[PDB]
């Protein structure tokens, strides 16, 4: 048999070490804002990275013609297939001699072999991350021809992820690819309580009608947000991939927590909460991974950092974890919210019911009732943050990993050797 | 006997996960450009941190009544003493019932227990990394106390580092600190060759009048410098404090690189160079290590990152690092370099002789006219990197360390955990 039964990669999009740094504090805030900073030392508050046996560093970069720093779709195709490849290019490489050419993926083999494969993320579920294990497209754009191939030839055991529209295409016959995953088995959950109500798999989860699922403040804070949470999600898969029978074949999943990359494109405040939510998935993946009857391996990383985030801002030593800790809606949902207000007194009341700011400027006033959207600024300027760039940034990220093997990760390695560590643990070959 | 019969303590001031992956990179783009950045993989091109057998991260806040992130006079005092402290304090703590109080060091402790003891650096000798290590006072500030300790006190075996203006003041009786220090037999060197003509410990180098060594840049490329390079200050220290006689008992050593800290609070792109001569040290450090008769301990991580350094700048996903590779003479000699000049034509020569930039525009030759240390920002802009900050930032930073009992820094660990790993190496109590 091979060294695990079951093999998890959870990737955080957009994650470098001063995101994950930036949510170890604001947990520490938040458990203890007395003790604050005294008790952020992890022999005080573990978090749900630490959780992890050992963590080294992992370099990004694309093979690409232009650009040093990898995007989502090059930095997936090499956790998923263990090679370098250009921007964009989701589950493929450009060759000189034959232009574009498929690789195989390690979900692939997996399934090949009778592991149960899954795919989870909160982006929407054809984007460039969970695209790279399960399709094969020269442009990560294609998200029609992504969902095809889902349905009409990987067909993952579960996917969980938002944009029920690229499933609304047309498939190869008959009607639309929901209606091919219905045709295959599938079960359709489009509400958290219809994810709960699934009773066997395949279920194919789609949260949102376009677009990826809201940010974690405003899924736990919105009252009218019918969204799983990653938490749940990973729940209802893990047990919806794991049955009797192997015991040496369970299965492979890949986890995404994706919108931490896109807070960073943003330069929304709450691209740290989005982060405190993905480190708290960490530690549940590490407590799932020590219940197993068989050996479970997990690896864990960044495909790239976002924004270029820096904890501190223009000159003092001092961040504001409070201002973090108090948010409750992000920039996204704020903007909606303040949408048309002009009184000074209503923009300061929804302000005050949705942060911990409990007064504005006559400045702050005038800028969101300019804009809404300069709220991000307000707030990342009150919490002594700061983003260089609305792009990706091309500094190594941490990796970590639990389970058989784990310590050949106590070392800075390649992208690569992500796929390389699963394909190990399953004992799959590519 | 104890674990390790040395033990070094390798501290990069100002050095995060960015300044360690922007090296990574500068150091692939100089060793093959056809290739780069395929060659940056650590499978490819291993550094000199990548040769640590363990790694892992560290948070490094202090116990301060108002700052959240990091002086280097606390964070040393941690590494040394292993207790928390306020920004500015050396070798010492704020207690309620006492006022300030010293705690004990492991360089003490070890020269107590026959260990030879050394401080070398690139910054004034009596700056607050080297000195939490050999000396205690309420404020960072009082330099000429810290050199009255070092000399009339705890006598390290070898001191090196730069301003002998400190060691001009007063001693208890006699002349000056440099007068003890001969009294006590130390021999003075002052250039890279009354270095090399040393001939028996104990020494105290001081490569400066007034300020820190030159950046690595400069000292490299400037044919005035009479200063050594850190790779050569600690050949000269390991064999100064490495004797027969032990075999249990060869020495503790505390290395700095300092100056990636300066050059992050000026916003210089010349800290990716600085951080590469970092790198190259820590090498050089894994090396001895691999040659000693008896098992050799070192631990090596930066005090807090400085700058808010981004390896992307407000949107494209490229870095030039040629723009860095090419560039001879920090800003620091360049100011010099410039001042008074006033034709294109001569400017254009200077920045062409120092750099890779071979035809500036208008306006930049309108920027340098003015303001020679606008070639920061001309370089930083043409590199594509940035800084958010002119002070220090609260994101964790990676620990690396190497020998018995490294295994135990794969974790996330406090910078208090330093101080506990040196004591255990050396089988010494605090
Ligand atoms: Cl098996
Ligand atoms: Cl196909
Ligand atoms: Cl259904
Ligand atoms: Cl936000
Ligand atoms: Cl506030
Ligand atoms: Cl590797
Ligand atoms: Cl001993
Ligand atoms: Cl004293
Ligand atoms: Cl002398
Ligand atoms: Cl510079
Ligand atoms: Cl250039
Ligand atoms: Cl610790
Ligand atoms: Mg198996
Ligand atoms: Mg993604
Ligand atoms: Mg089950
Ligand atoms: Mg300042
Ligand atoms: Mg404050
Ligand atoms: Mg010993
Ligand atoms: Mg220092
Ligand atoms: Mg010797
Ligand atoms: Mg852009
Ligand atoms: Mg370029
Ligand atoms: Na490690
Ligand atoms: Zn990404
Ligand atoms: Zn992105
Ligand atoms: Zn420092
Ligand atoms: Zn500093």
């Amino acid at each position: 048999a091979s060294p695990a039964a079951n093999a998890i990669a959870y990737i955080v999009d957009g994650m470098g070490q001063t995101q994950i740094s930036a949510a170890r504090y604001l947990n520490a805030y938040k458990t203890a804002p007395e003790r604050f900073p005294l008790n952020v030392s992890p022999a005080e508050t573990p978090t749900g990275f630490d959780a992890f046996s050992s963590r080294g560093s992992m370099t990004t970069f694309p093979d690409d013609p232009y650009e040093t720093t990898t995007d989502s779709a090059a930095a997936a195709t090499a956790f998923a297939s263990g090679v370098k490849t250009y921007n964009g290019a989701i589950g493929g490489v450009q060759t000189s001699g034959g232009g574009f050419q498929r690789v195989d993926t390690v979900l692939e083999r997996a399934s090949a072999q009778g592991y149960a494969t899954g795919l989870i993320t909160t982006t929407e579920a054809t984007h460039a991350t969970p695209a790279a294990f399960a399709a094969h497209v020269e442009d990560r754009g294609n998200q029609t021809e992504i969902a095809r191939q889902y349905i009409e030839e990987t067909q993952p055991d579960v996917i969980l992820g938002g944009q029920r529209r690229d499933f609304e295409a047309d498939a190869s016959n008959g009607g639309t690819l929901v209606d091919a995953a219905r045709d295959n088995g599938y079960t359709i959950a489009e509400t958290a309580a219809e994810l709960d109500a699934v009773d066997d798999p395949p279920v194919l989860g789609l949260f949102s009608q376009e677009s990826h699922l809201d940010y974690y403040l405003d899924r736990k804070n919105d009252p009218e947000n019918t969204q799983p949470n990653l938490d749940a999600m990973v729940d209802a898969g893990v047990d919806l991939l794991s049955s009797a029978g192997d015991p040496d074949k369970g299965f492979f999943l890949l986890v995404e927590s994706g919108r931490v990359d896109h807070a960073g494109h943003a330069n929304y405040p709450a691209q740290v909460a989005e982060q405190y939510e993905a480190t708290q998935v960490a530690g549940q993946l590490v407590e799932y991974a020590e219940t197993t009857a068989e050996p479970t391996f997990l690896v864990s990383t960044g495909d790239h950092e976002c924004g270029g985030l820096t904890l501190g801002r223009d000159s003092p030593y001092e961040v504001e974890y409070d201002v973090l800790a108090a948010q409750k809606a992000t920039t996204s949902r704020l903007r909606d919210l303040l949408a048309g207000v002009r009184s000074a007194d209503e923009l300061e009341s929804i302000v005050a019911a949705h942060t911990g700011i409990t007064a504005l400027t006559d400045r702050e006033v005038a800028k969101l009732r300019d804009a809404p959207g300069s709220i991000s600024t307000i707030l990342a300027e009150r919490a002594g943050i700061a983003f260089t760039t609305d792009g990706h940034t091309g500094t190594d990220v941490p990796v970590f990993a639990h389970g058989p093997n784990a310590a050949r990760f106590d070392a800075a390695r390649d992208n690569t050797a992500v796929a390389d560590a699963l394909a190990a643990a399953l004992g799959v070959s590519l």
